[PDB]
């Protein structure tokens, strides 16, 4: 298992514009296109992202291309974030993937605000962190996903993904 396979599981793959859980126009493997309710806007963002007139439809490769770019951006966001970096660098490989997953989902910003959990994580207080993490809108809005990520963070293994 790895970060790619893990998020491919959490996000799925859709070759046509769709609305995510928040109602936002998305494509491929969780690639957000726009927060705007305009489908045309969304289609405009897609064409821009791909470099062609997609008509709101892309290939599997196209989708995996966007995915890679997105996973890369998520880690670089973490490494550039003053609050995130030190946590990340303190973690083992599996727990680092859990962190990247959250940032992919919620953005740098979103995650940099989990101050309390971030601290417990740095102290290696797995259980407490896990509990603090579940006290969030994130857990209450996508609980099965949140559970998987949290268990990963808590244990350091991929069992939630078997
Ligand atoms: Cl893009
Ligand atoms: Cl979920
Ligand atoms: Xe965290």
């Amino acid at each position: 298992m790895n970060i790619f396979e893990m998020l491919r599981i959490d996000e799925g793959l859709r070759l046509k514009i769709y609305k995510d859980t928040e109602g936002y126009y998305t494509i491929g493997i969780g690639h957000l296109l726009t927060k705007s309710p305009s489908l045309n806007a969304a289609k405009s963002e897609l064409d821009k992202a791909i470099g062609r007139n997609t008509n709101g439809v892309i290939t599997k490769d196209e989708a995996e291309k966007l995915f890679n770019q997105d996973v890369d951006a998520a880690v670089r966001g973490i490494l550039r974030n003053a609050k995130l970096k030190p946590v990340y660098d303190s973690l083992d490989a599996v727990r680092r993937a859990a962190l990247i997953n959250m940032v992919f989902q919620m953005g740098e910003t979103g995650v940099a605000g989990f101050t309390n959990s971030l601290r417990m994580a740095q102290q290696k207080r797995w259980d407490e962190a896990a509990v603090n993490l579940a006290k969030s809108r994130w857990y209450n809005q996508t609980p099965n996903r949140a559970k998987r990520v949290i268990t990963t963070f808590r244990t350091g293994t991929w069992d939630a993904y078997k």
